């Protein structure tokens, strides 16, 4: 079975996987910011690490703009059965995002839980 997520739940689940980032990561997370899209262009796909150019690093006002990861409401909610199942999801896709975005593997991240 699959659980049926509405976008502004899912945007809660988001926030409730963000909470529960090992702090471990937390630091890696620094101007790292999660947007939620339906359907990747590749139907694999949970998430999507977006880096910034330098160039559009920065606003005019001085600002400076985050880093993305995608996730895909779809491909996640399909393979749960649950909220929290979702939560965990979303929670394993911005940790492994972020952690490959620093050079970090698959087996590292088993040494860290993931």
């Amino acid at each position: 079975g699959m659980v049926y997520v509405d976008p502004d739940r899912f945007d809660e689940l988001v926030a409730e996987a963000l909470d529960g980032i090992p702090e471990e990561f937390a630091r890696a997370m620094r101007n790292v910011a999660v947007f939620v899209e339906d359907e990747p262009d590749d139907p694999e796909l949970l998430g999507l690490y977006v880096g910034i150019p330098l160039t559009e690093r920065t606003t005019a006002y001085g600002g400076v703009l985050p880093d993305r990861i995608i996730i895909y409401r779809n491909t996640i909610c399909a393979l749960c059965e649950t909220e929290s199942e979702v939560i965990d999801e979303v929670r394993k896709t911005v940790v492994h995002e972020i952690a490959h975005h620093f050079g970090i593997d698959d087996e590292r991240l088993h040494e860290l839980g993931y």
